[PDB]
């Protein structure tokens, strides 16, 4: 008797790292959980470990398909076919949106136009996108919901990485104007701040240790956050049908130090 | 395996609305559960009503323990009571704080010094009792919890409650200090909406049919809060060993409209 | 062209650090300032530094009393008593509150009853006893303003200040209330970071030189903030006649670093 | 003997509405005042107007430059050539930037992916590219600072305006990653409400008798706001040489209603 077994949850995003996460914990509540991202080999190995963790679960539970949401004559086809096998003949419970590049953007100095609004396509284009033809394949309804991410650089932000702070403010306002659109669906997004993921493994190359660390001091927790706990936040707003217009902050006291 | 099976958790307010559901929440994944009330038979309903709404679980995982913690010659002793029965021969893994009075305050013209102290013993010294005795009862570390209680009219203050969004707004920032006076063991809040509690309708009489029609339309959800919706939030927070320091706002949009 | 000319202006505060500038800042535009504090050698110290500051004014334009508004049997006639000597047989312009008692706080260990209530007379009732009898001595009309105060320790606290960092963030709350309550009159909060104010160095006593760098060291402009730049902080909320229920934040970066 | 005399201020959107009235308090305060915007005759007519406003001030201390910014092609080359003209024989001393369309945006119905990455040209990309080039024309101090704009609507969005509210956002949280990446230079941000320009009167066309209604009722003012009361944000942020990483509001307490 879970509130999120007969539910159908999209998770753009869940091939790695925090989406991920999500996607193994919605599976524990018995979800069905459909898996976007752009790496074909990193959506087969996905769906196989968590066949592995869930070998229980149907694997007409588990579907995923693959999309590239950062071109701009693709986002909007390859949203709406996700959202339309996410549904079946049925409609999408819950959307939830950790997808982003996470490379290191050039610093001031060379500085491109290009440089500043590529990144908005998958982070800005991509859910606005959601939002236009999630009415099709969702209910708007309080007990479904529509959740972003931003981060904790949004208020604390990271040197060199101004842009991608920007673009952090932005989906947060973002979805209170989505809250408002699409009312009385939820809107809702989730803060994290340090999460040790194999992409912040990537972009710190041999500065790994020196920035844990880092990290792990400036905290309250003294500990970076784990995915199957940043994931929680997730959950926790596809099951509070009073949630919308808000941001969860997951960040382990980062933000008082 | 759960978390929150073996866990000890302390509801101090947890008699009715949205206490009393955190504390059947809490039943829910298997916990143990102490509850902390001034009406002695409001506590051996609650307990009752609990016990036969979850038979499986045995009669002595839940405990309730009278105090006032309105008076000022009491709190301290009273607390420390609580504290050590909800510890048993172990220690307290979460402890949710929802006492509050809930009594209509004074126009501001006919505002009195009483009037605004008053409210700060079980707003203000209560959980820092809480909070200064709870080292002895409770292990500093991540996996333990300490939630405290705000509220929307922080932010959206109901005329005129200027004196309790006063109290609201210290209780945010006094639950970031203790976020950093007692790391790495996790201090969060929770900042209900409109919430129909058997209180509120006590407190509004013969203007709550009005006052729910109002509260209802001020929402992107077009509804007011379930205490079992609310109650997540709680849940989310003793389960997210990654949050401290944060504000989880459930408020269905009021503050968007 | 000054609107601040003709202005009354009380300062409930201004023999010291912040509120003494906001009296020189305000001479400055030529204001008449009302100055309040509990001190009478300070108070006529404080008059004497202005009067030979700004000697083309009349000295009949700055006048000080002497108050305690700590104290629970005298706070309210007190303040009647300084909102009548501003207003004259006209009417007060504008209102600071920088009042506050500025004594380190016990460790958690010893927290008492009295040192959670004690601060509250002058940061909560004495504001709220200026909201009280103010309507009787000012217009309520956009033109006018009540500024109180507060500090970035309200969201980065410093330890171990908890309690007063729960009075920062209660008067951020009251302050929005208060801008309902007294519609159309405005009111809004300076929220600063680290001034070197006398009284700081009497806190910190010997330990003074290694937290003043150190504050120096952890702000996006590397310096101390002073009394000046702050003021017009202040100035600022009197000139805007559309600003209310709002936080000036004025704290060199130091939440951004 | 003001600290404005003698400044330079680089107003880019000094042509019409808020950025003109920034203008034309800079002027009163002495300060050398360079405008930027796209219409040729609308900056013919800046010049002159203030030129009328203030007869005494040298025709070399108002100075304009003709520049569209929402081209890719020129944005970068444009900002360089604005700033160089700025600076003069010296460095500038404050930028503002107050330039965007203001244009209504097509509901989501037909939303495109130009019609969301285009406004990013303007709010986005020309201000990092100001920030990109201000260090060889500005010094990198406390007493300088660069000013942006956002508004209200972040926080409380406006139906059919989602796009907008989301660059507000981006641009609050970008301008606090600038005071880090030009650190100590001060970066900070003006949010405005509701200001009735002139085009704001163009958006509205005959919904403008009955949306200033609106306005003015969800407001603690019951006012719009005055272009000349918004102008003093900007000028208290050129003044406090201590406030760099915050958000000035002015928006006549509609956030509390
Ligand atoms: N890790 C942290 O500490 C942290 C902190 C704060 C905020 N965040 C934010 O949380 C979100 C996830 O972060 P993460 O650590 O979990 O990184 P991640 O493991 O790389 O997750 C990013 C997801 O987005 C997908 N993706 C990337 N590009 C895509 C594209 N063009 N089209 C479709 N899908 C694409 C990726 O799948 P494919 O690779 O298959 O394309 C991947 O599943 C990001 O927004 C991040 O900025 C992370
Ligand atoms: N309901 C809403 O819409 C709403 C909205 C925003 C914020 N909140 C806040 O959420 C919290 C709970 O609200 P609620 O609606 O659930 O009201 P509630 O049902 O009355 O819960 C209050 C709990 O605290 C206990 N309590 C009250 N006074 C006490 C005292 N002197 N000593 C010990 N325990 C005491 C009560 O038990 P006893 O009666 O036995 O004493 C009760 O169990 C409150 O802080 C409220 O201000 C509520
Ligand atoms: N300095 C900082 O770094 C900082 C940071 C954040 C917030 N703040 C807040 O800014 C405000 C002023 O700080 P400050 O540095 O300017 O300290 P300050 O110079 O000591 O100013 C405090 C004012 O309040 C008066 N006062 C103290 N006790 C009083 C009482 N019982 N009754 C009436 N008046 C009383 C004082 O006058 P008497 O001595 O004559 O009583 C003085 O004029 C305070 O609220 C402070 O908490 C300061
Ligand atoms: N008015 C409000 O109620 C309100 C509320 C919140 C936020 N805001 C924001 O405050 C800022 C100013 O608003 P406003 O009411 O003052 O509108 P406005 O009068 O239209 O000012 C916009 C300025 O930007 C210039 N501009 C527009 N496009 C440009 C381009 N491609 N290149 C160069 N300059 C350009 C315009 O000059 P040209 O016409 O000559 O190009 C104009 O001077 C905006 O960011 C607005 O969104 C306004
Ligand atoms: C948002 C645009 C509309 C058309 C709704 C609008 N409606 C109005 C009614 C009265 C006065 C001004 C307006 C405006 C102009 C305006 C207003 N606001 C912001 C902004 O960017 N532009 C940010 C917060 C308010």
């Amino acid at each position: 008797t879970d509130q999120l077994h007969g539910s159908r949850v999209l998770v753009i995003g869940g091939t790695s790292g925090i989406g991920f996460a999500v996607c193994a914990a919605a599976l524990g509540h018995g979800a069905i959980v459909t898996i976007v991202g752009s790496n074909a080999q990193k959506l087969k190995d996905s769906v196989a470990r968590l066949k592995s963790s869930f070998p229980s679960t149907d694997p007409d539970d588990i579907v995923a398909v693959r999309c590239d949401l950062s071109n701009s004559d693709t986002v909007e086809q390859d949203i709406e076919k996700a959202l339309q096998l996410a549904a079946g003949n049925s409609k999408i419970n819950h959307i939830v949106i950790t997808a982003a590049d996470m490379t290191a953007p050039p610093p001031l100095e060379d500085l491109t136009v290009d440089s500043v609004q590529r990144p908005g396509i998958i982070r800005l284009v991509a859910p606005l996108m959601v939002a236009k033809h999630l009415p099709k394949y969702m209910n708007k309804c309080p007990q479904s919901s529509l959740t972003l991410t931003s981060g904790a650089h949004c208020l604390r932000p990271n040197p060199g990485w101004t842009v991608i702070s920007g673009y952090c403010g932005a989906v947060e306002a973002m979805s209170r104007g989505l809250a408002i659109d699409l009312k009385p669906l939820r809107v809702n997004v989730v803060a994290p701040g340090a999460v040790l993921t194999e992409a912040v493994k990537d972009i710190l190359g041999d500065a790994y240790d020196a920035a844990v660390e880092m990290a792990e001091a400036k905290s309250t927790v003294g500990q970076t956050g784990s995915p199957e706990s940043v994931a929680q936040a997730y959950i926790y707003l596809m099951k509070d049908h009073y949630a919308s217009g808000s941001v969860v902050s997951t960040n382990g006291g980062m933000l008082l130090v």
